């Protein structure tokens, strides 16, 4: 394998359908990563990276995350709740094809795994992973939101139990909170999680991810939630998610210092998503900086899964640009106008929460 950035993708993971057929009731489609796949080939980035297909997650690395219970209930063939569409599904929004389901959650779990093992040594600089169904919302015995194995938590486990890095950054800046990775490593300072999501009192899914909530026992601190509130008026976008990028989420990266950084890469604050979906409006160059910020951190050692994103053109614009990131492409912050405005009352008040609740345990958040 050579030095460059690594792509992962497989049609297994289009196999994940309600079998009423129906891509508008149910939005979290296969066209998700195949739009973005012929993208890449279309825009010329795909064939300077390093592609490669993945493959199913074992039961063991399942269990790392997850409880027995639920591995075998998603994790393996009955052999070895009803909707009002007619298809089965755990819940109205998180269904489940009984023929491929399993296959293409273990294979989204097990190649973001591989993806960050091959980061790890260095045998790829950076990577993104093109992968659905989505992994932070699933937790240690619930699949939701569309969730059901977290696949990025998975990968993080994993590079811990096999001795492959020390310390790991995990950056969600999908616009829902990931409730999922927040529990999982809710004790280990081993582990950073940073989230930036819509939180708004509680009221936007999944609820959790409040500014207190910054861990437990030896990982007190090591949790970090830019929980924005105040609703989406006046806009969210560019100038407040730079401003949280400034002064929480590169300090605090930077403070902890990690060998390599893991990235729940969900593109649903992104411009197409009305409310409540998402309602925020973050560019698809904003995303790409994001990812050259974060490319500092851990000698390069940075790896992207794709969470959540429903609009075709914006999550193709935003993967675009994190994959243009990820091969070196810079981003020139005096070429846009509008990151010259300052971040909207929301934001810096959201922010100033984090800064309060964090001063305890983080010296870049110690002011005056
Ligand atoms: C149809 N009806 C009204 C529209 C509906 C609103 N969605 C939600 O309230 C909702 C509820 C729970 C979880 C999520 C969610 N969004 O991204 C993620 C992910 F995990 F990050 F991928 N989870 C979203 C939509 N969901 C999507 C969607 C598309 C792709 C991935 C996830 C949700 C588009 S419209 C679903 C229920
Ligand atoms: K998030
Ligand atoms: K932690
Ligand atoms: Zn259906
Ligand atoms: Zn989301």
């Amino acid at each position: 394998l050579p030095f460059t950035t690594g792509l992962i993708y497989d049609s297994v993971m289009l196999k994940h359908q309600c079998s009423c057929g129906d891509n508008s009731r149910h939005p979290e489609h296969a066209g998700r990563i195949q739009s973005i796949w012929s993208r890449l080939q279309e825009r010329g980035l795909r064939s300077q990276c390093e592609c490669l297909r993945g493959r199913k997650a074992s039961l063991e690395e399942l269990q790392s995350v997850h409880s027995e219970r639920h591995v075998l209930l998603y994790g393996t063939n009955p052999l070895s709740v009803m909707l009002p569409c007619g298809g089965v599904g755990v819940d109205t929004d998180t269904i489940w094809n009984e023929l491929h389901s399993s296959n293409a959650a273990r294979w989204a779990a097990g190649s973001v795994t591989d993806l960050a093992f091959k980061v790890a040594s260095r045998e790829l600089k950076n990577g993104f992973a093109v992968v659905r169904p989505p992994g932070h919302h699933a937790d240690h015995s619930t699949a939701m939101g569309f969730c059901f194995f977290n696949s990025v938590a998975i990968a993080c486990r994993q590079l811990q139990q096999q001795s492959k890095a020390s310390k790991i950054l995990i950056v969600d800046w999908d616009v829902h909170h990931g409730n999922g990775t927040q529990q999982t490593f809710y004790q280990d300072p081993s582990v950073l999680y940073i989230s930036l999501h819509r939180h708004d009192d509680g009221n936007f899914f999944p609820g959790s991810g409040a500014v207190d909530e910054v861990g437990a026992g030896s990982g007190e601190g090591f949790n970090v939630n830019v929980a924005w509130a105040g609703g989406l008026d006046p806009p969210m976008g560019d100038p407040e998610y730079l401003a949280a990028f400034r002064i929480v989420v590169m300090p605090i990266a930077r403070e902890f210092s990690p060998d390599l950084v893991l990235v729940s890469a969900g593109f649903d604050a992104a411009e197409g998503h009305p409310a409540p979906l998402g309602g925020y409006h973050v560019s698809a160059k904003c995303f790409g900086y994001m990812t050259q910020q974060l490319m500092n951190l851990a000698g390069g050692a940075v790896v992207l899964a794709l969470e959540g994103g429903h609009d075709l053109t914006a999550i193709c614009d935003a993967s675009e640009a994190c994959v243009a990131a990820l091969l070196g492409n810079r981003v020139d912050p005096l070429s846009e106008e509008g990151w010259k405005q300052k971040p909207n009352l929301n934001a810096i008040r959201s922010l100033e929460a984090v800064i309060r609740v964090h001063s305890k345990y983080w010296g870049c958040m110690q002011r005056l």
